[PDB]
């Protein structure tokens, strides 16, 4: 008997759907803790007013709406002996809406030119998928025509007499699984002669710098318009074997990483060659993990004149930097209480002291938040 409020339960990020929603928080301690709700730093007026009902900390909106709810919540649970903050969580909203037309002018192509049929997806939230549409079928994808999934893009690396018709690039919300149609882009060929051979020229690649995650699959893009149609391969800048574990798809336009990890990193090539020549992209698969608890702060008693030492570790990438709260307020050094970093230094420590305690950690990547409760003894 006798505790601060400690989070069993923390609120996580959302991409909500706008066609309820529940941020979960529930706390433990005692006495009781009672929990309240931040929304970019203003104090959530649950009661009044919406329909908002704060079942055992978790806050419901039952009817949710972009414009005045898109922001970052924070939980904050207080007792007798002080307060802690949740990790901040972001709301967000997912939709897509229609196309604003119906027709589009038609392209007109030398047989054996390459060509890019661009998507441009109406104004959205949330991830895209994308599909084309050929004469009333889907599209066939292979090793002369590439859909690209980042722009929704469709490229023919070169045309052929079986080309001429109607595409249709149909974008989809991944999270909400609503489509919409593109307009038809009427595709015919020049009749006042043919494109010749080329070197392969690679439209599609991935950026000069991708940050991939620790334990995501990262994916890399590639395709070259070129006559005869180039075949694509990929190899690592510096002579090291791509991993086993990476696969390819879409004839090679696509070199998937799984669970990337440090060794995984550094300068990746895709190499575009047909008869006529070679061509090759280049980019940087650069490493970064978000912050980790190694070593955390824990509750402390202390005797009424003496001293206290805490220190917080945090792995991550870059490496995590540290800023301190008591009771939900920044912290920042005085006397006789020192913070250097992730160190908190009390000299003589007063019945004033007792209380919540917070080290963040975070990096431009994530922050991550650790308490502990700080008695003093009679
Ligand atoms: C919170 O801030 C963001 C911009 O930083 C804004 O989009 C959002 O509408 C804000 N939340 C509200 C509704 O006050
Ligand atoms: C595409 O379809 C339209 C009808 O919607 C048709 O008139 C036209 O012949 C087709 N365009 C081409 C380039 O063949
Ligand atoms: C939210 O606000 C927008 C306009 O700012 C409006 O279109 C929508 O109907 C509103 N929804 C609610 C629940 O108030
Ligand atoms: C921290 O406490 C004080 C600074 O407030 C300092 O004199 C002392 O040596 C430090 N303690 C340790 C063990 O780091």
């Amino acid at each position: 008997p006798g505790s601060g409020p400690v989070f069993v339960q923390e609120p996580s990020h959302v991409m909500f759907p706008l066609d309820k929603v529940k941020l979960s928080c529930e706390v433990k301690g005692n006495p009781k803790p009672h929990i309240r709700w931040k929304l970019n730093g203003t104090d959530v007026d649950i009661g009044m007013d919406f329909r908002y009902s704060v079942v055992d900390g978790s806050l419901l909106i039952n009817n949710p709406n972009k414009t005045q709810d898109a922001g970052t919540y924070q939980c904050i649970a207080t007792n007798s002996f002080g307060t802690i903050v949740s990790r901040e969580a972001k709301l967000q909203f997912a939709y897509l809406e229609n196309f604003k037309t119906r027709t589009r002018s038609t392209v007109s192509v030398r047989r054996g030119q390459g060509m890019v049929l661009l998507c441009g997806p109406p104004p959205h939230s949330g991830e895209l998928s994308y599909a084309w549409i050929f004469n009333e079928y889907p599209s066939y994808q292979d090793n002369r025509r590439f859909v690209s999934q980042e722009t929704g893009n469709l490229y023919i690396a070169k045309v052929e007499k079986s080309d001429v018709g109607n595409y249709t690039c149909v974008v989809t919300n991944t999270v909400t699984n609503h489509k919409v149609l593109g307009p038809p882009t009427p595709l015919i060929l020049r009749n006042d002669g043919v494109m010749g051979e080329y070197e392969p020229k690679i439209e599609v690649q991935f950026p000069e710098t991708v940050p991939a995650e620790k334990g995501t699959t990262v994916k890399l893009e590639c395709f070259a318009l070129g006559n005869p149609v180039p075949t694509i391969l990929w190899r690592r800048a510096d002579g090291k074997p791509i991993a086993r574990k990476a696969r390819r798809h879409k004839s090679n336009g696509i070199l998937e990483i799984p669970n990337f990890q440090q060794e995984d990193a550094g300068s990746y090539e895709c190499v575009a060659e047909n008869s006529r020549g070679k061509n090759v992209a280049k980019g940087q698969l650069t490493f970064y993990a978000q912050p980790n608890w190694v070593q955390i702060i824990n509750d402390i008693h202390v005797a009424m004149e003496e001293s206290v030492f805490w220190e917080c570790k945090a792995n991550g990438r870059p490496k995590p930097t540290y800023r301190w709260l008591k009771n939900g307020d920044p912290l920042l050094t005085r006397d006789r209480i020192q913070i250097e970093q992730g160190t908190l230094n009390i000299t003589i420590v007063n019945l004033s002291d007792a209380g919540m305690y917070q080290c963040v950690a975070e990096n431009k990547h994530g922050v991550i938040f650790s308490s502990a409760e700080l008695s003093v003894i009679a």
